């Protein structure tokens, strides 16, 4: 398998791509890069990079101001960003898992469709800059979670007397109707997010123990949801050997370790697209630098020859 | 009054008997164990110390440059510090395997198999694994006739070594529902509780966490402190290892590192604001590996007297 995201960046079948990665690994940068890279290689289509981080990371990343309303990235023709707070814009929430996530997510699916209605321009693909916390998409399990719970009720409600059942008189069947109407919304989405050719998740990690462990946990969690996981980007690698030996033993030391774990990553995820990305000089901000960086998601970086490219950054 | 940023009062203590040292990730769990152990022993010549490990990798041996095993052995060059590396899970299998042999052809709490509920009731495996450890210790204290005044536990790299602290309350809950095996369960729930009486006393036993100043280690560390609180174990000291005070301008020729430092600092301030009440001891990143009694003790020194990146620079660069 090829050490890059070329086939995805190039894909004409995907409509929903997720980009996650806990810890300060490069989740946002990778989102933008994937987004830019895809947009640039398919001028014919339209792209939407949406975030949820209240911190307004996409704004800080590109050097522009985005909000609840889609706005093309200054300098691009088909890449638009959108930063929303789903939580900001019914209380079994603190009892049944995935109910708040399912609702919070549906809220996102609405700001998108409505933005597609006003600008009359529908997005061909949406790159999801997953929120830095919680479990954004546990809701994929809501359907099976509700089926089991509305079977506990049917087991008790059928094994009792008219008295007991007709005794409890709650304003909960206004609930009975909306839990099934939701259990339907989720499942229609699940038929989408569960199709390998339609949506995939891209993990981001640094080459260190805690991040490999954390990203391993993520892949497990994503499999349990039936979400497709086939690509992981190992960011902030510092190929210190090819580094024209800029001295510093402290770094040569770090590199030896990253290499030790790249080997594990390599042996543990042989079937995945394990993309190696260089550690740049400073922050990677603005469309220009983001583009220059994003290029190595498509054609694997060469620490020997492409060195001169990330040092002009 | 500020809580000193060091382990002086612990290393100095004459009240503690059980000290645990944990830290997931390659943060410095082993090195800190050795250091705490050495520093304690050096500060209290009058007493005897045992640094036990469970890591099958024999980390204490690789750490000191000697060979330790199931039998305590004083650290060459020390008078009151002895190490021992054992595999409690292994010895628990050899003990169980043979209990099954003596069942067919018929820790007394093994007759047949009290260990089958292991994959059912949480803490049973750990409670047994741990008692196995308390045995090799008492046994070693019986033969060499010299009992240890304090044991530093180099927690094992994985699992949940001391979840068993919950076993008592977990069995009482189960014993009420289900109300041979029943005699072994209670005989166990008594062993654990007499231990909790010990491990639950702040003046008798404490746990010291180890972490590097990065996001995942801080949260991992938080996770641990929560877990240890849930067990009623004392947690008052966190060792933030591998810090590189890059600002010292000494060899600061590197920017890449200056970058790393800015980050560590970012989290040191969180660790400092989140654990104000704790003893948050800052340890320097050395040049290379810290191995052997000599370098291990030179380093360990900064667990007692907080390190000074300006003054003490000359000390960590001789290693
Ligand atoms: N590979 C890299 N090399 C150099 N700098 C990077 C790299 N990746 C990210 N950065 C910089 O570090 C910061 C890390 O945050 P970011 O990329 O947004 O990830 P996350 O979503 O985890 O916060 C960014 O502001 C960016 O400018
Ligand atoms: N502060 C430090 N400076 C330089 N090297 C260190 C430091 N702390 C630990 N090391 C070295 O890093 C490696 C990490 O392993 P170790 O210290 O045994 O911890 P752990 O039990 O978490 O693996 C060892 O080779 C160790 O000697
Ligand atoms: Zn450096």
């Amino acid at each position: 398998v090829e050490p890059n995201l070329h086939s995805l960046i190039t894909s004409t079948t995907h409509k929903w791509i997720f980009v996650g990665g806990k810890g300060g690994v490069g989740k946002t940068t990778s989102s933008c890069s994937i987004a830019i890279q895809m947009a640039l290689s398919q001028p014919n289509k339209q792209f939407l990079l949406i975030s949820t981080d209240p911190a307004h990371n996409l704004s800080d990343a590109f050097g522009e101001k985005f909000g609840k309303d889609a706005r093309k990235v200054t300098g691009m023709n088909n890449l638009s960003c959108m930063e929303i707070d789903p939580s900001a814009a019914a209380d079994l929430t603190g009892s049944i898992p995935g109910i708040d996530e399912a609702l919070s997510f549906m809220e996102v699916m609405k700001h998108i469709k409505r933005q597609e209605q006003d600008e009359g321009e529908t997005f061909d693909t949406v790159i999801f800059d997953t929120a830095p916390t919680g479990h954004t998409l546990r809701f994929l399990q809501l359907p099976n979670t509700l089926s089991k719970l509305l079977e506990k009720f049917g087991e008790i409600t059928n094994k009792l007397g008219p008295m007991l059942n007709s005794f409890m008189g709650a304003g909960n069947v206004d609930i009975s109707g909306k839990l099934n109407e939701l259990k339907a919304n989720v499942e229609t989405i699940r038929q989408q997010f569960t199709d390998p050719d339609l949506t995939t998740f891209v993990c981001v990690c640094i080459s260190e123990f805690l991040s490999l462990y954390e990203t391993e946990r993520l892949i497990q969690e994503l499999i349990s949801y039936d979400m497709d996981v086939n690509s992981i980007i190992v960011n902030q690698l510092l190929f210190a050997e090819n580094d024209q030996e800029h001295n510093c033993k402290r770094c040569q030391a770090r590199w030896k370790m990253q290499k030790k774990y790249l080997d594990q990553i390599d042996e543990l995820y042989e079937d995945f697209h394990v993309v190696k990305m260089p550690l740049c000089a400073g922050e990677i901000r603005g469309l220009n630098n983001l583009t220059k960086f994003s290029q190595f998601l498509n054609k694997e970086y060469n620490p020997i020859t492409d060195g001169k490219v990330i040092y002009e950054l």
